[PDB]
């Protein structure tokens, strides 16, 4: 969301009249460890929820019933399709936006990389044992590359679907 | 910002451990009329807060000394310069974000295009006479074809700039 001139709080999760529901909302938009994506930020191949799910964006296209945006992605998960077309939110007036959902991601560091899983060590500590890698993208020999040329550098980021980890993308920690 | 699994609100305007700002955060992350944008959806072209003004990116890079990303931009307004580095937002454990702050938008219809200026409505019915559109990427002539084949479909995107009023992009709505 973002403040006003005046100091007032305004969430892009209201619709057409923390933050909590009023009357135009949808109560899909306020689905816990997701943010709110304009949708002309969004690209081919980004992470969003589609259907409550976390997929991968293969289409972007404009539904002509509506006119809004319709993303087409594949589930992170269950390899299944899903769509979804965008919600317009209007949180304030003239201010209207065209807005998805999108994933949390968490940063683990990796441990060690053997049988195809990572062990990971999230920012507290706390031992990821079996951790997946995602079979997308190359992902797994990219993260074992940089991995065995400085491992404290490698950074797997990691998805949750009702208790199912997966390493969905890595990050290599510079400077 | 976003929920986690237990109701908790989580804002990404807070650094390293509406939202009010914490040890560690930058008073500069609480910017009116901002909104926080992750470094992986901003692209060149892309509008951002450099230095507090609104931009125009024409350089993505990553900064030696700190390893996190550098923006150029052309100021919208005053047609500067200006380069800001990504901050750090570390809002919950192993949720480590680099964020940008974005500018918020007003749309408005366009009543009138008649040197170089436009006739401009909010949501809510007020005329702004005399509305400068920005030179940049075409958009006077195309937003005038636009206005010449569809008027009421018409819109104009509009930053403010402490009271001075810019229309920096269009939109057509369809459906």
């Amino acid at each position: 969301g973002y403040y006003d001139e005046d100091g007032h709080y305004h969430s892009f999760r209201h619709g057409i009249h923390g933050p909590r529901p009023r009357p135009g909302d949808s109560g899909d938009s306020y689905l816990p460890n997701t943010v709110t994506i304009p949708c002309h930020h969004i690209r081919l191949g980004d992470f969003l929820m589609l259907q409550g799910r976390p997929c991968q964006v293969i289409r972007i296209s404009t539904s002509p019933a509506t006119g809004q945006y319709r993303y087409l992605g594949v589930d992170l998960f269950t390899k299944q399709l899903h769509e979804e077309s965008s919600f317009i939110s209007n949180p304030a007036p003239s201010v209207v936006v065209q807005t998805m959902l999108g994933p949390v991601f968490k940063q683990y560091r990796v441990l060690d990389m053997h049988d195809g899983r990572v062990v990971a060590m999230t920012e507290t500590g706390d031992v990821k044992q079996g951790l997946a890698v995602i079979d997308q993208s190359n992902l797994w020999s990219r993260l074992h590359n940089a991995f065995e040329s400085g491992r404290g550098s490698v950074r797997v980021l990691v998805l949750n679907d009702s208790g199912r980890e997966l390493a969905v993308d890595m990050k290599v920690i510079h400077g």
